[PDB]
């Protein structure tokens, strides 16, 4: 269904879900389902051909790439609507949380970007605002929702020629908010919080790391590395024994990480 004269006739527009391109909230008039419809001006004009590559591909842990329609002057990319909720707000809500929920949400993250990574694709935008949860079930997979400060890599703040090695940065990133409820990164002035982010300087500080594994730091410090030649690939990321093996610890340290959260992320 690639021809539109106007995408009102087959969508009913709701809500904004995001811009950057718009993304929209929409209920298929035909069918009743709904959707969510990145509109694109064709204004922004190689791209055709990708997309056809990633119509006929599904990946468990990516929003999938539904349908496409072609108006006179937009391009509509319509993807699957994922409601099981954010990220933050399941652990925050779920009252017992242990190393192993952060070691399977960042195992699916790392499926997702290797498979990314292989089909030439960099994210550039991994955080925890764009993972989702596919259902409200309490099973449910984790989604990166789309894709194309302190979440960026080193590599690309200091304007050096970058490479598939920034999502894997941004994978330590989440990994390590996903152990203590906050950022690695954070200051008031921009100047040390960039030489900060720039000289890879983070510490796993007490109280809150006290109980945490010496996998889940060895973990994250092998992605949060400041030399993306040295900094852990997806595939080797997912051979680490904190993901593949049985180091990720039982505590429930649901107490600290979701009043950090609150705390950081309100």
């Amino acid at each position: 269904k690639k021809q539109a004269e106007d995408i009102k006739k087959i969508f009913e527009f709701k809500e904004t879900l995001g811009t950057g391109s718009e993304v929209v909230l929409a209920e298929e008039k035909a069918t009743g389902k709904l959707f969510a419809v990145k509109c694109i001006p064709k204004k922004a004009l190689s791209i055709e051909n990708e997309i056809a590559v990633l119509r006929k591909i599904k990946h468990e842990n990516i929003v999938a790439l539904e349908d496409i329609y072609e108006s006179p002057n937009h391009l509509y990319l319509v993807m699957q609507l994922v409601s099981g909720g954010e990220l933050f707000d399941r652990i925050v809500e779920k009252g017992f949380y242990t190393e192993k929920d952060a070691s399977t949400l960042i195992r699916q993250v790392l499926d997702a970007v290797y498979y990314l990574h292989r089909m030439g694709i960099v994210h550039r935008d991994l955080k925890p605002e764009n993972l989702l949860y596919y259902s409200q079930d309490e099973e449910s997979k984790i989604m990166i929702s789309d894709f194309g400060p302190g979440y960026v890599a080193p590599e690309v703040l200091a304007q050096k020629p970058y490479s598939k090695a920034v999502d894997c940065w941004s994978i330590g990133v989440i990994a390590y908010i996903l152990l203590c409820g906050y950022p690695p990164f954070y200051d008031e002035n921009d100047s040390k919080l960039f030489e900060q982010i720039l000289k890879a300087e983070y510490e796993f500080d007490s109280p809150y790391w006290d109980d945490i594994s010496d996998s889940a730091k060895d973990f994250i410090r092998n992605l949060m590395e400041k030399d993306p030649n040295k900094r852990y690939t997806c595939e080797q990321a997912a051979r680490h024994p904190w993901i593949a093996g049985d180091t990720a610890l039982n505590k429930n340290i649901h107490e600290s990480v979701s009043a950090q959260i609150r705390k950081n992320f309100a």
